[PDB]
């Protein structure tokens, strides 16, 4: 029964192949991003990379005592193992835990491992940058960043709604993150209206927690609307309600079994430069591969203190890579085929976020005709797959007898089951996602502005009338272990 | 206070124009249709035809003390009127019905108006065809029908779940109607379970009805999936829950205070050619404005007993033309007002499922482009609305400073803000809807089957960054009332 990260960790133990630990001493800028590259990173990283075990660096100079964990989430089958489910089902049983959330609730401080350690952020000699290792994915991101930071966020009008996001944290101060939150985030809401009231608004970053809660939170709307908590998910995923706990400094809670929380409050006016302090005029990699660019201006988050377990893991991310694909696309993933299920019923078998896309760009979409009037709802899916999340760009539509996770098996439907100037459909001047550099008005004459696509939706299937010719090659159903148990 | 028709009628006449009566014969096979296509017919019918009042025939030819209303739902501000909103609200006050539905309620047969005459099959000269003028909109329909019969059926294996439709009765016999059900009907899932079990299943025709039952009653999934009681969104509109009466010869309720009730049963194996009789090859008019053809097998319903009001009133229509634009498409706008709110909450303005199409295949959407990130939401919204109504053919895009409802506007848009070699796109290959005879690969080489189409987008919203160059010129406020009072 997992509840936390250690209870995670301890299930990946029983795989071998998943989780791997080492004492070599390594360095959190830069240099232990750059070992997991080529270990586990995987995803839109620049190759050479793989995906492999989750890593645990024991050893981290500049922090004796600290231990960082990358990569928990890095496997869509490392996640299915988490989540209790066949990977090829992740679809199907993340959809059915949003449709119906478990709500957290408050428990107190003897039953938060979280708070085993308090430290105060007015204490003279307290120091974020000391207190805990923030790693750096490239050498030259905008500063130390914590990537794995779930804040949790309240309406100051309304109290009981809550909302729960992972933002990217850069560390400027001894006491002070910014934090970067793109326009109609539901936490942003929750801030513009605290600092249009010129009041701070309080906030905790939780990190190290049930890989559960992280995919959970990473929904969006209409999936979950403004006001739906998203630790439900996590909730549902557990059949176990979320524990929280009340902050040490902040009036706002905090997730009990975590590893380690930094409390705090967003400053109303306050604004800084993301690379202030560094002027490499970057961020760090963004989701799609490439090296995303210092924001000139963020909100700051005041630390008021930080909360840990004893021998506290501080967890976070590389790549990001596929963590990412897993983190987004599992939602993406859940957010399509309830979509679809509700609309078309039955016609739905499967959908890929896939790690070429970081889980947000590019749906593979697997259906199955079962009569003539099926014909046609090929596109039809696309079209409520492109409705549900609007950040997609492309749709591939495939039949149930193509490995929607197998992308040789991908390219092959779109060259034996495709025509060029039949099957693809492009729908220019959508708005699409601003971290896709070939969104751009310099990229072609028919976007806008930047952060615009041509969508285009590539139907693989066979046309209904047609399908008796492009069975493919049936091969005599045997068990294949007699003949080399080794290797299986 | 509106509980029921006559009800309806009476605040009709509290606003002249919208109800007139006649007491001059009229023959309810072809005539009476043939008048009213002349005086409020409207929607797709061919021309000439206007919308007009609702219309009372106190005078049918063969059926003295009889009285045959139609249109009353044949016009969005009458609609508007006996709703009790403004009618270009009627998208949003419908849409908060479906959303917060009210559970109908069961009545003593004393407080059933509808039963306040009985006549049972079983009496040997009991003749359904003698005993009320189901009217015939042409000379070739397939024979006399029922145009607003409001069938109420419930799943044989769970008595809970209970499912109302309108569909196309046609009288057969002295106790026999033929019922058509399209692929995929709600009612027809409870049917076909209990034809497969070798039993009848048991249901009430309910005519003649507070507006907004029938209006509440025409959803569709997935904005009423299946399992979900239409009746209540009249609740929903009324804030009251509707009447029900235990029928008096089957093992069904019927609404209380309705004008006439058929009680009956969908008999099992048996099936009939719908132009049995007339051997027209066609069935009665459909909402694009053409002939449907005579359905081949046809379900039958074995007529039990007939059941109605002192001078009960049959209500039925004419087109379908404006009335079912009405039914059809404040439950479209609904449905896509509600998806593109949650997707992109402020945006859209308002939704019109235009007359031209039948209330479902053309959908104008105004929408406000606010800031620079509006602009490629316009697109995304009508995949919204491709998604959530895939019965839909075309959707127009046009901004708040145009006049949806005013078909000369939606083409000024069209002519002045669009250019054909940018603002138009084409997404062939889609499932769409049977009866839109353009839909057939005799029309295009794109189109595999019948009822797939070629879907388009019209962007008529003036490019974000053009919207200085394209304000509508503006005139003084004034008052015009001083210089021409009469005019109001
Ligand atoms: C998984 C993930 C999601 C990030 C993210 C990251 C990850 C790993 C990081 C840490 C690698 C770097 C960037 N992140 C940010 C982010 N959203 C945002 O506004 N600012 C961010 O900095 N997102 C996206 C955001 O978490 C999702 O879009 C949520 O679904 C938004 O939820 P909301 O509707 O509640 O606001
Ligand atoms: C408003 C309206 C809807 C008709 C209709 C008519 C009208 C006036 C008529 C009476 C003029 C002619 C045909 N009708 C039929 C029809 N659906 C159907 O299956 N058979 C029909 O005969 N419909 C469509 C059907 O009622 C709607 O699509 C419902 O939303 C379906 O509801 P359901 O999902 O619960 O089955
Ligand atoms: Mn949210
Ligand atoms: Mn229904
Ligand atoms: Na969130
Ligand atoms: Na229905």
């Amino acid at each position: 029964p997992i509840n936390d990260l250690r209870s995670a960790i301890a299930l990946l133990q029983r795989h071998p192949g998943h989780y791997i630990e080492t004492d070599h001493p390594v360095d959190p800028n830069a240099e232990l991003a750059g070992v997991y590259r080529h270990i586990g990173a995987g995803g839109t990283v620049k190759r050479p990379t793989r995906t492999g075990p989750a890593m645990m660096f024991n050893s981290v100079k500049g922090y004796p005592g600290s231990r960082i964990l990358v990569g928990m989430h890095a496997s869509r089958e490392r996640a299915a193992l988490l989540l209790g489910c066949v990977p090829s089902k992740l679809a199907q049983h993340v959809g059915q835990a949003v449709k119906n959330p478990v709500a957290p609730v408050v428990v107190p401080a003897s039953q938060a491992p979280c708070q085993e350690q308090v430290f105060y952020a007015d204490d003279p000699d307290f120091d974020l940058r000391k207190l805990l290792p923030a790693p750096t994915n490239t050498p030259i991101d905008a500063g130390p960043f914590f990537c794995l930071g779930l804040v949790l966020a309240s309406d100051p009008e309304d109290t009981s709604l809550t909302d729960v996001t992972i933002h990217r944290l850069c560390v400027q101060e001894r006491d002070e993150l910014s934090m970067f939150l793109a326009a109609g985030r539901h936490i942003e809401v929750f801030r513009k209206k605290a600092e249009a009231a010129g009041k701070p608004l309080p906030v905790t970053i939780n990190m190290g927690l049930d890989p559960a809660i992280y995919i959970g939170a990473c929904f969006e709307a209409p999936t979950t609307p403004f006001g739906y908590n998203e630790l439900g998910v996590a909730g549902a995923l557990r059949q176990q309600p979320v524990e929280l706990v009340q902050g040490v400094a902040v009036k706002e809670k905090a997730i009990a079994r975590a590893e380690i929380i930094i409390e705090g409050e967003l400053l109303p006016g306050v604004r800084v430069r993301e690379d202030q302090h560094t002027n490499t005029g970057h961020a760090m990699p963004e989701f799609p591969g490439y090296c995303g660019e210092a924001n000139p201006s963020l909100p700051v988050i005041k630390v008021k203190a930080v909360t840990m377990r004893n021998h506290a893991i501080l967890q976070t991310l590389v790549g990001p890579g596929e963590e990412h694909t897993t983190l987004a696309g599992l939602p993406t993933e859940a957010s399509i085929r309830n979509a679809v299920e509700e609309a078309i019923p039955g016609f739905l078998q499967n959908v890929y976020a896939h790690t070429a896309g970081g889980g947000k760009f590019l749906g593979i979409l697997q259906v199955k005709k079962r009569q003539p009037s099926d014909e046609g709802r090929q596109g039809q899916a696309a079209l409520i797959a492109l409705a549900t999340y609007s950040e997609l760009k492309n749709i591939i539509l495939v039949d149930e007898d193509v490995d929607i996770f197998d992308s040789d098996d991908i390219l092959w439907a779109m060259t034996t089951r495709m025509q060029g100037d039949v099957s693809i459909t492009t729908l220019p001047g959508i708005r699409g996602h601003q971290l896709d550099p070939s969104q751009s008005p310099d990229y072609s004459t028919s976007i806008r502005g930047n952060g615009i696509s041509c969508k285009t939706i590539f139907d693989c299937t066979v046309p209904w009338a047609l399908k008796a010719r492009f069975e493919r090659a049936p091969f005599m159903e045997v068990d294949p272990t007699p003949w080399a148990p080794e290797l299986f």
